[PDB]
């Protein structure tokens, strides 16, 4: 009745529980942010060349969070109005690394479609978590568009 | 405790009996975007949906012309006035009947684009991602406007 | 003799007197503006994306205005020179909101076809408005080419 | 005082009976570009009228080939040396005869894009905006250069 | 043997040591100047929008000249380096606007195709003067391709 | 003194007497873009010249292609490796018996562009802009090279 | 058996022992160098314009050299993340010139493809070198794509 | 001492003996680009290998469509998800027997674009750069992954 696909899934939410949020997360170095200091033509060029929907937006730094842009609202802001609008950010949502995958996905449910932020107590970004990231863990690789297929 | 493992070992060992119908968004909730609509109409309609990709379609869900990128059209529908067809996206689409074990595969070769559900005569029926899946493993996770 | 069209508008009209110039003017939150520190580049696509002629001219901030630009001199400007010139901006009109209606016409009369600046004491602009605007509390929405119509 | 709502009461009550011709922008007052111009020309005839949109037409007025935008225009003479026709608007373009109320509707439908008045042989009579019909009923908002 | 031209020439020819380098100069509101600390794209767009082959250099203002530069080397420079090479401009000559026509011709004659700027003893620029505008004053208007035909 | 002006007098009374040829910039001397070199030729080419303007040809200087400017010509040579036919200037011709005074009508409508003088048959006999005439009347202003 | 390339070539080997590096470098002002403070676009530009691959990568000046970068590379960091990322720059290599051309090239077998910089005592870069330059000492010259051929 | 001009005046009188075959990059060696490959797979081959050109090819080596610059490439593959064959430089090809000193002179000219060696039927052998013939005078200059 069932095969390697559902035993390979078995087996993966089986070791969920012993995995870090680090061993899936995309780490800190992989983690696409828009610069709110930078000029529209970069960050119109930058938000197109991603695959992503949902960005940081901080200020000058990676770790200097100012909230949550999503793309299609960012293009809009900045060609009309030449910046991101600030207030039209998401609050970000983050945790500690340390809470492991159960819990992180208790918080993705909540999250409503926005990534979820892991920092330290000290405020430096180590990385980002979707659904995406722990259905991989169970499923196998679901690669981004510029990812090795 | 333990439950969460569980439950979600049930089901995966339920996924190959369960029907791609059962798990898609269905035809009635597809957000598209009709090509002919006015430019601030579908600029309205992209911002208040909480879903990234679309399918472009002139006129009604089922002449489906393309699959757009909101950020994408965005930009064109500032820009140009219009939604630019040769900037779409080749649409993927699957008949219902294939099971969700195939789709898991063709999701993956996706690369995030949503995959559509037609039936043998270019009917939507409804479309697909990986959370859709993950959903019937792990329980819900709710769109922001759900 | 008369219809419901006329009706709608004479009762639009007899209710002038009694709505606030906030209720009528484009809000602050919606108000096109120029930044004079942006690049060229990111100003002249913003012209161009906006559907409005008449722009507040700022230095780094809505309520540093420092003139009304006309689109079409500021591109020419922009792609001449590389910067707006601040000596061809017309003389901002200004109003405080409570000064009605009826009044804010006499201004708008004498505007020559310029927006006019709703501000409070203290220079924080608050809105903007012209003649389409009061026209549409008598008539009806004349939606701009990005608004719904 | 009330006199400035009597006034426009009144204005309002005579709109059915007034003719386009009464309130457009008459065929000898129109500004338009003439796209055989040199640019110096084109670029100083839109700096010197106050309005924002423009017929551009070949040769002559009736010759309409859009309307333009000053701003879109200017930028084009600049780094073109010429109006570009494909970036020109198509025109709205009624009949004297369909009266005021009627073209209210045709001017809520422009998005701030004058209207012309042609005859059925194409001769441009007039052009009409919004602010021609507010001073049937509210008296004048004179141009700059009035 | 001579008709209306030369009659015109020769009044325009016994005329000149009466009118004024001032009556006869590109007045500072007219002068395309490149403002080195501009970005790449901003000059570049600038250089080929003017009909002028000649550019003062300047830091940040008219006044603070650092050099002549040719639109054909300032190109090359910003595409590939990215910005003006300071040590390819030529050196300014300057003229105060008192010293009358017939002796600004004998500097126009040492200048080699070089625009001759006209300042004041502060460092004023208040204009700048070629060949061309002398020849103005004898022969008719020669215009430029973005001025009246 | 009174000199200056007695011999720019002499000059102009003597203009309607003296032919093209005396004044142009002979053939002899004319700087011209061969199409058909290589990228860095014309570049070398156009930096080392005191002009701005120069006929492009193909393969001689009698096929012209069109007058570029340096300006554009070294940014597509950059950009592109060549020279972009499509970006030229319209050639200016005439021919050498029409005279001095035709040909001050003819640079006052060239805008800054330099005018050949040709044959019938195409030859290119020279070229000459406002400055060749000044000459005439003013004395030299030599070019950097000269 | 041997003609005239061989002759010329053999003079050009017995020679290099009493040529300069200073006599085959890329001399300074003819270094193709990013300034890592440029908007993405400019070096953009730059890195397309160059028929160079690797490019010192700088702060603000030529002298102030944070790593060597591939173009490749750079012009990817450039379009998706808005800036050069310096921690995938490679540490330069730098000689005195003092060292002479025989010494010079056991240290650009070393290099790995990688542009060697010729700098004084007190960093002031002077120039570059890469195994063409000391092969065209030898066999004569092999111009670059923007090189007179 | 003296030995490393002793055998660069060795190598130099052997080079007019020596075979292209000998010298060059053989096939087996090559890295190419396979233009019908998936883009992320082009990006990641593009930045492990230590090269800066490329030939680009479709389905195998032989079919060479051009040569890429990897800069271009990237910036291609980033912005189009795809590598533009227009923006490909031709290739340049030689063959084996022409030997070394008339391969430098080709060389020479191709101005840092590697040259191709290929048979009759457009086979390719293998390709060869100025560093190769260098290396058969000086000794190795080692690639990063060698
Ligand atoms: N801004 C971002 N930067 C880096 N990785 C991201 C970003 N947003 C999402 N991801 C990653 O993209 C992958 C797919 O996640 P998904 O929820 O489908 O987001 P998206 O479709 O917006 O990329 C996951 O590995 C996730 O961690
Ligand atoms: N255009 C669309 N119309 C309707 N539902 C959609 C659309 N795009 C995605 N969905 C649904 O949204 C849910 C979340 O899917 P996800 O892959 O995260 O897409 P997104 O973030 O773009 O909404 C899924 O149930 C999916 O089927
Ligand atoms: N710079 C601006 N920013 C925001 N709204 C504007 C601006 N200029 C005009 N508007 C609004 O545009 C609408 C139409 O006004 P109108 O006088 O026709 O100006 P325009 O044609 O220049 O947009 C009105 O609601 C007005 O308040
Ligand atoms: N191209 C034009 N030629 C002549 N009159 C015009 C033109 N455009 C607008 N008008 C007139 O200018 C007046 C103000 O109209 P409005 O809609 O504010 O346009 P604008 O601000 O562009 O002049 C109206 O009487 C209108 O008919
Ligand atoms: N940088 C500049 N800014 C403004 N005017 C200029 C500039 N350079 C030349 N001119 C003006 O251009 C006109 C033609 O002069 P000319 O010597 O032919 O220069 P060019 O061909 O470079 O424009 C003259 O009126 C001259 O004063
Ligand atoms: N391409 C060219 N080849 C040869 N002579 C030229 C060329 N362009 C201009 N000249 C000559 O240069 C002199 C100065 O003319 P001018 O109009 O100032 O041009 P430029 O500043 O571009 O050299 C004149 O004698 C003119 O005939
Ligand atoms: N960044 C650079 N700036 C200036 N010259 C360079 C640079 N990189 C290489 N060169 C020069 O280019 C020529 C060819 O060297 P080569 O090793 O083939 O490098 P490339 O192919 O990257 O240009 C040599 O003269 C070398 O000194
Ligand atoms: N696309 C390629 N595939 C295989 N070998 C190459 C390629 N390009 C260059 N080479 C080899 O790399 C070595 C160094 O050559 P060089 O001209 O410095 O090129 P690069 O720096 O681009 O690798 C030479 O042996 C040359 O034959
Ligand atoms: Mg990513
Ligand atoms: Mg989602
Ligand atoms: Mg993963
Ligand atoms: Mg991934
Ligand atoms: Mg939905
Ligand atoms: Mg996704
Ligand atoms: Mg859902
Ligand atoms: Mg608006
Ligand atoms: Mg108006
Ligand atoms: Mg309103
Ligand atoms: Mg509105
Ligand atoms: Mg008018
Ligand atoms: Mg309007
Ligand atoms: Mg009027
Ligand atoms: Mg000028
Ligand atoms: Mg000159
Ligand atoms: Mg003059
Ligand atoms: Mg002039
Ligand atoms: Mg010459
Ligand atoms: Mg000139
Ligand atoms: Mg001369
Ligand atoms: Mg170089
Ligand atoms: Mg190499
Ligand atoms: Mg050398
Ligand atoms: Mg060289
Ligand atoms: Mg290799
Ligand atoms: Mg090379
Ligand atoms: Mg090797």
């Amino acid at each position: 009745a069932f095969g390697v696909e559902e035993r390979n899934m078995v087996s993966g939410v089986l070791t969920l529980a012993e995995r870090s949020i680090r061993s899936i997360m995309t780490p800190r170095t992989d983690v696409s942010w828009v610069n709110i200091d930078d000029d529209a033509a970069t960050i119109r060029q930058q938000l197109t060349a991603a695959p992503h929907s949902f960005f940081p937006v901080c200020r000058g730094s990676l770790d200097e969070v100012v909230g949550i842009g999503r793309a299609k609202d960012l293009v809009a802001d900045l060609i009309t109005e030449g910046r991101v609008r600030r207030n039209r950010l998401r609050d970000p949502i983050i945790v500690h690394e340390s809470i492991g995958i159960l819990r992180l996905m208790d918080t993705l449910k909540r999250s409503r479609g926005q990534l979820v932020l892991v920092a330290d107590e000290f405020g430096a970004i180590e990385g980002l978590v979707t659904p995406i990231d722990v259905f991989e863990a169970i499923a196998g690789e679901f690669p981004d568009e510029d990812e090795l297929p």
